[PDB]
Order: C-alpha cells, then sequence, then structure tokens
C-alpha cells in the first residue's frame, strides 16, 4: 500500500539527533516498522470532524489540519476512548494540553513515559532494540495556532486561538511541538508498531 508507505516515509524522514544523546528515546538513526494499522473508530471520527468544522468556521474556513506524531504508554486507551484533556498536566511546557510532534523521534521519547520512563517493561531499557514500540500518527486540527517560543503554562488555548505552536529557539525548544487543549481536536488515525534500530 502507498498509504502505509507514506506513513513509513514520514516516520523515517523526520528522525533527528536529540540533545540528550538518546537518553529518553534511545540511540538510533532509523526504525524497523513492523505494522501500520488504520484506526477506524467512528465515534472518535464524528467527534473530530464536528470540532474540525467548528474550528474551520472560526479560522477563515481553514481547519489548519496537520498529520502529527504522538507518543504515550496509553496509546491503546487513546484508540478506544480518544484523547482526553482531563488527564493533561498543568506543569507542562505549554500547560494542560495534549502534545504532538512533527518529528517521530521526539514522540518516541514519550512511548515509555516522560523522559523515556524506566524504558521497556521486560528489559527496563530506554534504548531497547528488542521490545516492540507503539506510536500514533494523528490528524490534528490546529486552527488559529498561537506561536510561542518560551514556557507558557496555559489551562486552555489563548483567547481567540485553537492551539499553541511551540517554535524552536536558541535557549528554548530544539524541535517544534503542537499543543491542543480539547481531546476532540485530534484523531488517532494510524497505530504504528515498530522498533528502534541499532546504528
Ligand atoms: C506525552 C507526549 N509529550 C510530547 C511532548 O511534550 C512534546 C512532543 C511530543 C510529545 C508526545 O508525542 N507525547
Ligand atoms: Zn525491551
Amino acid at each position: 500500500d502507498k498509504e502505509f508507505q507514506s506513513v513509513e516515509e514520514e516516520m523515517q524522514s523526520t528522525v533527528r539527533e536529540h540533545r540528550d544523546g538518546g537518553h529518553a528515546g534511545g540511540i538510533f538513526n532509523r526504525y524497523n516498522i513492523l505494522k501500520i494499522q488504520k484506526v477506524c473508530n467512528k465515534k472518535l471520527w464524528e467527534r473530530y470532524t464536528h470540532r474540525r468544522k467548528e474550528v474551520s468556521e472560526e479560522n477563515h474556513n481553514h481547519a489548519n489540519e496537520r498529520m502529527l506524531f504522538h507518543g504515550s504508554p496509553f496509546v491503546n486507551a487513546i484508540i478506544h476512548k480518544g484523547f482526553d484533556e482531563r488527564h493533561a498536566y498543568i506543569g507542562g511546557m505549554f500547560g494542560a494540553g495534549i502534545y504532538f510532534a512533527e518529528n517521530s523521534s521526539k514522540s518516541n521519547q514519550y512511548v515509555y513515559g516522560i523522559g523515556g520512563g524506566t524504558g521497556c517493561p521486560v528489559h527496563k531499557d530506554r534504548s531497547c532494540y528488542i521490545c516492540h514500540r507503539q506510536l500514533l500518527f494523528c490528524r490534528v486540527t490546529l486552527g488559529k495556532s498561537f506561536l510561542q517560543f518560551s514556557a507558557m503554562k496555559m489551562a486552555h488555548s489563548p483567547p481567540g486561538h485553537h492551539s499553541v505552536t511551540g517554535r524552536p529557539s536558541v535557549n528554548g525548544l530544539a524541535l517544534a511541538e503542537y499543543v491542543i487543549y480539547r481531546g476532540e481536536q485530534a484523531y488517532p488515525e494510524y497505530l504504528i508498531t515498530y522498533q528502534i534500530m541499532r546504528p
């Protein structure tokens, strides 16, 4: 399939050399994609498209839809129940929102928890090349996105906006990140099962 080839391409081409030297996500340059499953949750799709239309009508008929990565130990809970802002932490860089990356390697750092947690459950390795990892390639409605460089502890989107775009800066972020404050503003379209590969 050319659809799954595009997802595989997006996943491999957006890998970057991280500042922590592979402490959180692991030491790799490439992945071994094992499976790409299309998520068909009609209840989550109706929630997404209805909010997408709302945002579109509030942003000059433009949803500002982007395909972004999301890493989390609760990926299986998200494909069934959806994204939930009620579980979001106020302590986050851009506050109590749901965070997404345009770089697959950035989202990979969150697959086993914040900062890679303790790593894989069986070997307790953040750089495990054996254990199968799971990422989400989500359809995210950004709408009128608020451009921010430094920390901004938000509870909701800034007034008149629908999301926060974290842009890279010298003292701040190394890579971009996108924050929504409503669970229905994202749809977990693809479930990617993969492994990080030894360089
Ligand atoms: C839990 C989580 N956090 C992220 C982040 O803070 C920034 C960018 C991406 C992510 C992500 O994919 N998952
Ligand atoms: Zn392992």
